[PDB]
């Protein structure tokens, strides 16, 4: 794989996103590093407009399938890498249950030898004293399960999967997640078997920065096949 070469060591990554939910616009810019050979993510997001409307947790999928860890045997499954450098579009619909959804277009590639991560969210429905608009949710991350398949209909892969928050009264606040990715460029991507992801997410504060922001610790490793 082309691709699979511009990974194995350690690569910066840019993530920018201009965020609408129920008219709240706003926007985050983050930095970081990311090792695929560990399933490493290391990255700061600060909200560049102000406070963030939404609670960070919220956001953290939507904020590089690429760096995830994929077991020597299962690297021909792995269709992330096998797109760039020309990259890949993400699109998402995301359905917090009893609340509203998210929506996201991003396009992932890299520039020079950046990863970049552009992306584009739209959030409707949702209740004002809600989980989300009413900041319900705890800061941290459960894991989870990414169950990727192949879609030969449009050249990539359809993503699902069922996202925990942890909300402050000890409940649990369900984000349903379906996705699709396919190809900028027209070089050949490699198509797979099912298989999943195994996620692990660690938030924290930078006790130096007093804007509104979040530190994140990820680890992502495939698995399903033998």
């Amino acid at each position: 794989s082309k691709g699979e070469e511009l990974f194995t060591g350690v690569v910066p990554i840019l993530v920018e996103l201009d965020g609408d939910v129920n008219g709240h616009k706003f926007s985050v810019s983050g930095e970081g590093e990311g090792d695929a050979t560990y399933g490493k993510l290391t990255l700061k997001f600060i909200c560049t407009t102000g406070k963030l409307p939404v609670p960070w947790p919220t956001l953290v999928t939507t904020f590089v399938q690429c760096f995830s860890r994929y077991p020597d045997h299962m690297k021909r499954h792995d269709f992330f890498k096998s797109a760039m450098p020309e990259g890949y579009v993400q699109e998402r619909t995301i359905f917090f249950k009893d609340d509203g959804n998210y929506k996201t277009r991003a396009e992932v590639k890299f520039e020079g030898d950046t990863l970049v991560n552009r992306i584009e969210l739209k959030g409707i429905d949702f209740k004002e004293d809600g989980n989300i608009l009413g900041h319900k949710l705890e800061y941290n991350c459960n894991s989870h399960n990414v169950y990727i398949m192949a879609d030969k209909q449009k050249n990539g892969i359809k993503v699902n999967f069922k996202i925990r928050h942890n909300i402050e009264d000890g409940s649990v606040q369900l984000a349903d997640h379906y996705q699709q990715n396919t190809p900028i460029g027209d070089g050949p991507v490699l198509l797979p078997d099912n298989h999943y992801l195994s996620t692990q997410s660690a938030l924290s504060k930078d006790p130096n920065e007093k804007r509104d922001h979040m530190v994140l610790l990820e680890f992502v490793t495939a698995a399903g096949i033998t």
